[PDB]
This record gives structure tokens, C-alpha cells and sequence, in this order.
DNA sequence: TTGACTCTCTTAAGAGAGTCA
DNA sequence: TTGACTCTCTTAAGAGAGTCA
């Protein structure tokens, strides 16, 4: 809502429900050759959600909540952030996921920065290989690799130098 | 349609008119606190661009020629690979630019792949920083870095276990 | 045959808001 | 009020195709 207190309390009205999602144990490469573990709060696959979800998206997700009469709107990964800035340099922050699973809810799993951040992690090494993220990476990004390049810099006469 | 000889051609002739764009030296970070340089053949800001270039869009341009009274035309930074696979791992391949700088058309900084891997290169740490791509990066990735995350994992309650 | 414009689309990380019951 | 659906938009790396003289 607009209040400090209504924000909390919808941050721990969330927390309660998604807490009470199953929670799946997924094993993941660290980096370096290690290997860790990650408990994920997957919300369901099909309705019913949790009490104030709904799927809008094959997987994407709103919790509502109605405050003084009015609802109240916000992507599911979202709440846990409510009350810091929405941007930072002009640019929009938004729910990154740290475990690479869109279904998991987990608090725990989730940090808020731009989506040029958010989006890196894909392909960083890992807490474990290199990772340089302030806010440290729970595992190695699922893109991270030597690529599958079908053909590198290359030129047929010689007007170019690299 | 066009024969390996005729593809051939329309390389040629893009070589021969990009290889005349101003040509801009730029430094650039190669990883491990390495300075280095890399040659941009840049396109014009406006038109005229050159023979058989024109802009479909803020930062798009196609290259076209017409053989045998029929109109060809391809996506300005594709035209180096006519010749090489369009897809691998069911993915298109797309032009990916080396050295991360939109106007540049140099072919000795451009290479063919997926457009994750093609992405991915914005966080690499450079090739002298721990760069594993199998065509190996030019420089270090412009995103590359700490990042500025505004919030980190966290929890209200005791609802969530990592 | 060419140049200089016009338009909409793809991906995969993220979002907004409306219609019914 | 709460649930279960519907639709389209944003970003920044990439695309194809039409009009007119
Ligand atoms: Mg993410
Ligand atoms: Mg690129
Ligand atoms: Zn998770
Ligand atoms: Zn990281
Ligand atoms: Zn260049
Ligand atoms: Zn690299």
C-alpha cells in the first residue's frame, strides 16, 4: 500500500505463503569444479498458487492484495523489495534470480538490480570460479562455457586490421 | 539462387566499400588490468553510408544488391557469413560484435553464433582476464564488474533456509 | 538498379493491466 | 474480497520486408 507498515505487512504476508511452497533441493555447479546446494520455493505448476497469487504468464506471476478496499498489484519475485528504490542510474531495478529457477520464490534466492546486471549472471563462473558480483552469485550461470561459435573474425582481402 | 561464386561477389564488394568507412582507434580494457587497441570501420551517423548501405533502424543498416534484376538484401554485420552454416544446436546464428561497438562493420571484429552466446560476451572478463569463449573476446566485456545491486537475498521473518 | 526512408519481428531475462466468477 | 484466467509492454543484443522515384 502507501504506508511503511502496510508495505511490511504485505512483505510478511508473502513471505508466510511462498514459505509454505514445496521445497526442492537442487544440486548446482559452484564453479571451480564444485558442486552446491539449493533449497527452492517453487510455487505451484497449475492453480490454485498460494493465497494472493495468480499466473499471468507461462511463468510469470502477480500477487495482489487488497489494502483499504483498493488492490494492490506486483510481480511475484518483486515484494521482497518493496520498500527500496525502484532504479538505480536511471535504470529500472528488477527481481534477479540467483538460483536461474523462475518458478522458486525464495527470498533468499533473489536480489534486486538492473536488468543488464540480472541478465549477466547467466553467464558469470561462479562463487566458486571467479565471480566478481558485489552481491555474490549462488552458482555458476547456466550459459557460462566456451560458446558454440559457428565462425570466428575473418576477411576475404586486406583492407582490415584487427 | 545466387551461386557460391555470386555470394562470394556481394562479399567482396561489401569489403571494398566498409573498408573505406572512417577507420577510429579506440583503446579498450583486454582483462587482467591490460590496456589495448582495436581498429572500428565505422558507418556514417547519416546518409549517404555507402554503396548499397541504407538504415532500417536507430542502430540497424542492410546491405543490398541487385543480380540479375532481382533485389538482395541482408542485415548489414551478416554479410561475412553467406557462406557458413545459419543455425547450430537449433539456434540462429547471429553477427556478434567483438568489440562491442554498434557502428563498426569491421569483419576482423565480428563473429557467427547464438545470440545468448552472442550476449554473453558483454560480461566477459576480457582475453586477458579469464576469457574461456573458443573464439576468443577482442576485450572485456562493457558490463563486466562488480555490477550495483540496490538489495541483496533477505528475509523478515525465519520462513527460509539458502 | 539505387538511395533514403518506412514498418514490424525475435530472444530471454524482466514487467504492466483487464475480464470474469 | 480472492481466484483464475486474458492481453500487451520493456530492454538490448539481434532481424526481414515495403514504398517511391
Ligand atoms: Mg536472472
Ligand atoms: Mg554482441
Ligand atoms: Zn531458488
Ligand atoms: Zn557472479
Ligand atoms: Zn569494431
Ligand atoms: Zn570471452
Amino acid at each position: 500500500a502507501l504506508t511503511n507498515a502496510q508495505i511490511l505487512a504485505v512483505i510478511d504476508s508473502w513471505e508466510e505463503t511462498v514459505g509454505q511452497f514445496p521445497v526442492i533441493t537442487h544440486h548446482v555447479p559452484l564453479g571451480g569444479g564444485l558442486q552446491g546446494t539449493l533449497h527452492c520455493y517453487e510455487i505451484p505448476l497449475a492453480a490454485p498458487y498460494g493465497v494472493g497469487f495468480a499466473k499471468n504468464g507461462p511463468t510469470r506471476w502477480q500477487y495482489k492484495r487488497t489494502i483499504n478496499q483498493v488492490v494492490h498489484r506486483w510481480g511475484s519475485h518483486t515484494v521482497p523489495f518493496l520498500l527500496e528504490p525502484d532504479n538505480i542510474n536511471g535504470k529500472t531495478c528488477t527481481a534477479s534470480a540467483l538460483c536461474h529457477n523462475t518458478r522458486c520464490h525464495n527470498p533468499l534466492h533473489l536480489c534486486w538490480e538492473s536488468l543488464d546486471d540480472n541478465k549477466g549472471r547467466n553467464w558469470c563462473p561462479g562463487p566458486n570460479g571467479g565471480c566478481v558480483h558485489a552481491v555474490v552469485c549462488l552458482r555458476q550461470g547456466p550459459l557460462y562455457g566456451p560458446g558454440a561459435t559457428v565462425a570466428g573474425p575473418q576477411q576475404r582481402g586486406s583492407h582490415f586490421v584487427v
